[PDB]
């Protein structure tokens, strides 16, 4: 008889799995598996991030128990609890989504190589991105297009992408009863508390492919909104609703499809005529992801500097002193600390939010490396992505796709052509509530009597610019000026 397993990492849903489906087919026996390594708190992991995953997996267990299984969270590394359940279910079958991730080329590698010695057969489809990534590369003669204009002709020569995949049926094989590695004592959700977190999550964005589902149709019940999105033109301030979509958390996680996401996007272009298009459309930014993940998963040391041969090696400074300013959001200027606020409690920020603070960092005004800048983006972001993460700060330090560092942001003028009134910056910085709109971008400017009044004298209840952005910047773009000629 079948008896399967489907591996969850990423994919964390039942729509558009077809690793699932196959697991399913003809099996007497369906094992929902997902991995814990207890010991990830003892390594750089916010509470935010790793509940966001928690809660995607009491999500996917309420969806099991709904057509009559189990989700089972073993406990312990892949490579050692797999031999062991192969042969105490009497496993057949060995299904997951395809990952392209280092890691997991290692770690996947090394399953599959213990699934041949228990005479297990592997079925790996492709559905975390868009298309066959590999397929994109040979389709374009062997290497990877190293810009967005020549990706965009590259997909639109191959065509649509393979549709979503059918829904699972409503009653899935249940596992065999009376499994000890089964046990749901042992094989149970834990909460943020029991994995060692101390202080608890601040985010709003609750995990999922239930709130997945429900954050993409609120984007598309207005389908004027999608069709002419465009993303340059989106505001970088607005917090209470913000101005896109808010759907890279649950992408990064997989519980949200990217193909269901493109074919939702078809479905509005088809009755819009004069629908925006790539790079700007809301189309774009999914292939701005796809974009990312073929060069990544084919460059060598991508999310590195050294080694990287697509990443240019400036002469970045070490000075920890404003890595430290800068991460703590204590830099003096509103507008950066404000963003740097939203990322450890909401660990998520706008596109163009995180544009400022990223060049601010780097070749904007503290001349520190991105790759610094990177370590806390990782920590704090719940949709932090190993390749997006990567291109986006090399990007923004001008290392790699972009070039054109004369283009410097203004930590003081750049946040007020959106928001006159810094009402961005009094909800996450609550100590400039009271300060005037004519001084919340510049406090240190505003008079003695003025800090006073408003509660919030500069020095002692808010710090003083770590930085002159004129003087900074001029020297920053210089520096970078002669790397370029250097290169
Ligand atoms: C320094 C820096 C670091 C970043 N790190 C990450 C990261 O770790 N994870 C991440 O998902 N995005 C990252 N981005 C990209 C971008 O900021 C986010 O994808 C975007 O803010 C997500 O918001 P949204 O879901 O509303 O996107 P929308 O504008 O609604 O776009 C929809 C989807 O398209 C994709 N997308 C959008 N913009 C980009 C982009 N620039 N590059 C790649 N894919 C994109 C995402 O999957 C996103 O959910 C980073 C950008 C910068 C400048
Ligand atoms: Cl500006």
């Amino acid at each position: 008889v079948k008896n399967s397993i489907i591996w969850f990492r990423k994919g964390l849903r039942l729509h558009d799995n077809p690793a699932l489906l196959e697991a399913c087919k003809d099996a007497k026996h369906v094992y929902p598996v997902f991995v814990l390594d207890p010991h990830f708190l003892q390594q750089k992991v916010s509470v935010n991030r790793y509940n966001f995953l928690l809660e995607s997996l009491e999500d996917l267990q309420r969806s099991f128990q709904a057509r009559g299984s189990r989700l089972l969270v073993l406990r312990g590394k892949p490579e050692e609890v797999f031999p062991r359940v192969f042969r105490e279910w009497g496993v057949t079958q060995l299904c997951f989504e395809h990952d392209t991730e280092p890691y997991a080329k290692v770690r996947d590698a090394a399953v599959r190589r213990l699934a041949a010695e228990a005479g297990v057969e592997v079925v790996t489809p492709i559905s975390h991105t868009l298309y066959d990534t590999d397929m994109l590369v040979a389709r374009n003669g062997g290497a990877a297009p190293l810009t967005m204009q020549s990706f965009t002709k590259l997909v639109d020569r191959v065509g649509d992408p393979p549709a979503p995949a059918p829904d699972p049926p409503a009653a899935m094989p249940p596992p065999a009863e009376d499994m000890p590695s089964a046990a749901p004592a042992a094989t149970g959700v834990p909460t943020w508390q029991e994995v060692g977190f101390k202080e608890p999550p601040l985010t709003v964005f609750k995990g999922g492919e239930t709130e997945a589902l429900a954050r993409l149709e609120a984007a598309f019940q207005d389908p004027k909104w999608v069709a002419g999105f465009q993303k340059p033109d989106t505001d970088p301030s607005a917090w209470e609703k913000p101005a896109t979509t808010v759907l890279s958390p649950y992408l990064k996680f997989g519980c949200l499809s990217a193909r269901l996401f493109h074919a939702r996007l078809l479905e509005v272009y088809r009755r819009h005529p004069a629908h925006s298009q790539p790079p700007v459309s809301l189309r774009g930014q999914l292939l701005w992801r796809e974009f990312f993940y073929t060069v990544g998963s084919t460059t060598p040391n991508f999310h590195r500097m050294a080694g990287n041969p697509v990443c240019k090696q400036i002469d970045w400074d070490d000075n920890p002193e404003f890595l430290a300013a800068w991460r703590e959001a204590r830099t003096g200027f509103p507008w950066i600390d404000a963003i740097m606020t939203q990322l450890v409690t909401w660990g998520w920020m706008h596109h163009l939010a995180r544009h400022s603070v990223a060049c601010f960092l780097t070749r904007g005004d503290l001349y520190v490396s991105w790759e610094r800048g990177m370590e806390v983006f990782e920590e704090h972001l719940i949709d932090q992505d190993h390749y997006l993460n990567a291109a986006n700060w090399m990007w923004l330090s001008a290392s790699a796709f972009f070039s054109q560092y004369f283009r410097v942001y203004s930590p003081v003028v750049f946040g007020k052509k959106y928001d006159p009134e810094g009402r961005f910056i009094r909800k996450f910085l609550p100590v400039l509530k009271d300060m005037p709109a004519k001084y919340i971008y510049e406090p240190w400017t505003a008079p003695l009597e003025v800090q006073r009044k408003a509660g919030c004298v500069v020095g002692r209840d808010y710090p003083a610019p770590i930085v002159d952005h004129a003087v900074a910047s001029k020297a920053c773009i210089a520096r970078m000026a002669a790397a370029y000629r250097r290169s």
